[PDB]
């Protein structure tokens, strides 16, 4: 029971409050962003007081985004009084308004797309495509090698971190929707503040390890939950008005660190998200399948991410004189953007250029090393100012490219599944209609579709233009 | 200046105060829906304290309306309380969700479009053309005699009080447009009730005579105004600060009142939005020609319409055995909606069916005659049950259709004119770019507009779609 609307008059219209929802309450899974979205949705759409909703946590203690701008209307700001996170966006992004190779020298087609009739009638073949006749089909299974020689595909494999064995329905999805200050302190904190402001009861110290379901021929309730709280395994009991909202997978779990001057270690631990989707699709087969987004995943996808910091003035001024920036020569197709700055490499298996290791087996200076080479730097100079005029934090995400992946339908378990009462999932490992994954858009809108079927509240869901 | 947006993104957000409005006074001549609509959003978008916005006054005492709906969002309204008007509306749709001939039978292609192919393509023909090549054109100059005979005509003539010799610009953006207890009571009244809340000056007896306007090659300013304050004709001045709001034209100006006895005697006399809006074009060129749509409007032409109330039973049972409603054989295309009803003739020169007389000589009692006979009632019991049983008021609207008159670019004076610092005119005879005419959603965005591009509010005014 929900549907799709656009314009002025759903997006303004404040929805009845849904019948015996006094009688109900809420158990959110994790405390991500779509959680909190969810929170945030159950108080002010749904109504629900905060005493009735919790939120576990494992730890102690552009324009167009629909549906992330209508969750932010009603969040006040923290920085500036009587106003809320869009007002702020809005003012700020109203007062305030590429590709280098050969060490330094900037790219000569810089702009141009470079796209040859061929590529052109490739993207339009897989624009007009259908959704459900691209199941398990990979990126190179649709476009040829004239595409991938296209700086415009350079730019989209930047940009979105895009990789050739990658979900050819995701990409078809990217290329619908954008065809024309991080997101924890801008974003996530205002909803906690707001959060607390209404009493939403936060849990810390609970791993949730399984949720007992029921599935009959009419109907699937969430019954039962096991959690760990605290260290003590024990269990909560739950009704049909006792909802439950799973973030089911994660992208940033057992994400080892390394430093300066050990590279950070490879793992393939499956991490609680992981394990709680691997308990609940074991009860049910629409419940998505999550082994085809934490295992086999390739050695050659996006595994490291490195942060430099650094005070020295020559390299800030050499970066200054340089100008997302890629270097497109490099073979482990390092990316860098801005002090500190960020830095990721898409291949991972494949050996550097100025140091001969891959990236796995390359610690942070090491990274820090290849970055100067492949920013024009000199190579006389470049082992002192890398080792010791600035510090570099890798970081080993094993799932970052896990949305990404080959799916089908029913891959990807429906934000609220068919006859389910009080069970659904949330984040971007949930099957929603027409949006692109890893942004918050996605994970904004699987929260508020969530809320609005498990609630039957009657407002339009504002659909993806 | 201004621009156009769509989405949740310009929606939600509040503009910034902009600079000088501490220095600004506002004045709006007349008190129809574009002038509240005005007022309230120097109010709410502007910033502009009541006291410095005066509503001079006469007299003493579909869901995709985009502007409309972006008004009504801060209006309080009057019956529920803790809603606006939006809620109200939205909340009472989602509660509460033909064509007769020959004396009481229904049509027998009811439903139906009844479109020939030859019309299809002329209604495609039609829209497709560009607006600037429309100038001064005819419905007849671009239909035949197949599209007239066409059921679709019959509703659109019906709904819309269309006539075979009106503008068809406009009709063309009727067709764009919808492709895909009054008026009075629900959005005036708690406009009002919201501007005397904010303190809003409303001007009592006060008649205004002209505005005299300076115009130099680089801009224009609103210098004086000359208005008759309580019989007492007076002047007052303006700065380039004092921004002046004119609702040139009035559809419902300098109707005459008939009774259930005598007709409502026809008339062509210049009201007082007319004889201002004829001072304004005398001055400058760009101020647009009253002339076209004032003068010359053909006798055939909407003129009355009358209201008609019983309390008799076998009347309204009479009405509910036969079911807007439309007597389609009627000479006098009258066409009647629900106690008591309305009934209004698009023809006014032609003998009627029962009565040989036009509907211009025809008395209170011999419409509802007519009436009643074109609704089954038989002959015999017509002229007491007429006459007696039920009351009806008359009225000669000399104006109802002058939105509709043949029109070229640049009749229709701009919102706000080129080169105009601080005079705009809104309501149904302001040129704006892509919205349909006599509709709450028309003055409305006049309003926004002018308000928005004579303060440089920096917001996204809803475009239309």
């Amino acid at each position: 029971h929900m549907y799709y609307s656009y314009g002025n008059y759903e997006a303004f219209a404040r929805p009845k409050k849904p019948e015996n929802v006094e009688n109900k309450s809420a158990y959110l899974i994790g405390s991500g962003l779509a959680s909190l979205a969810a929170a945030c949705f159950l108080i002010r759409d749904g109504q629900m007081e905060g005493s009735k909703i919790h939120i576990l946590e494992e730890l102690p203690k552009e324009n167009h985004f629909e549906c992330l701008w209508d969750l932010f209307r009603s969040i006040p700001s923290l920085e500036i009084d009587n106003a809320s996170v869009l007002d702020e966006f809005y003012w700020l992004n109203k007062e305030d308004p590429r590709v280098i190779e050969k060490q330094g020298q900037r790219l000569v087609t810089d702009g141009d797309f470079t796209l040859t009739k061929t590529a052109i009638k490739e993207i339009l073949d897989l624009c007009l495509t259908n959704e459900e006749d691209l199941d398990d089909v990979k990126i190179t299974d649709v476009f040829s090698d004239d595409f991938f020689n296209s700086n415009f595909w350079i730019y989209w494999k930047t940009m979105f971190a895009f990789e050739p064995w990658h979900s050819a329905m995701e990409m078809r999805r990217y290329l619908m929707r954008f065809v024309h200050y991080n997101q924890y302190e801008s974003l996530v904190l205002p909803m906690v503040e707001y959060l607390k402001s209404h009493g939403v009861q936060f849990e810390y110290d609970v791993k949730v390890e399984d949720i007992k379901i029921d599935v009959t021929t009419s109907q699937k309730i969430a019954r039962e939950i096991l959690i760990d709280r605290n260290g003590n395994a024990e269990s909560i009991k739950l009704t049909i008005n006792d909802l439950v909202f799973v973030t089911n997978g994660s992208i940033t779990e057992s994400s080892t660190y390394g430093d300066n001057d050990t590279p950070a270690p490879p793992t393939d631990e499956l991490g609680g998200s992981w394990t709680l989707w691997k308990n609940l699709a074991r009860q049910s087969p629409e419940f998505g399948n999550p082994d085809k987004f934490c295992q086999n995943i390739p050695k050659k996808s996006w595994f490291v991410s490195a942060t430099s910091t650094t005070n020295n003035k020559e390299i800030i001024d050499t970066i200054e004189s340089i100008c997302i920036i890629t270097i497109n020569d490099s073979a482990w197709q390092m990316s860098f953007t801005i002090i500190s700055t960020w830095i990721y490499a898409l291949y991972s298996d494949v050996n550097g250029d100025y140091i001969k290791k891959p990236i796995t087996e390359c610690s942070g200076n090491e990274i820090c090393q290849e970055w100067l080479y492949h920013l024009g730097v000199s190579t006389d100079k470049i082992e002192d100012l890398a080792k010791h005029a600035s510090n570099t934090i890798p970081v080993y995400m094993p799932y970052i490219t896990s949305y990404f992946m080959t799916r089908a339908i029913g891959d990807r378990p429906l934000v609220v599944p068919h006859q389910s009462q009080n069970l659904a999932f949330i984040g971007n490992f949930a099957e929603t209609e027409r949006d692109t994954v890893f942004t918050t858009e996605y994970s904004v809108r699987t929260a508020m579709e969530a809320v609005y079927q498990l609630l039957n509240i009657d407002r339009g869901i504002p659909e993806v233009i």
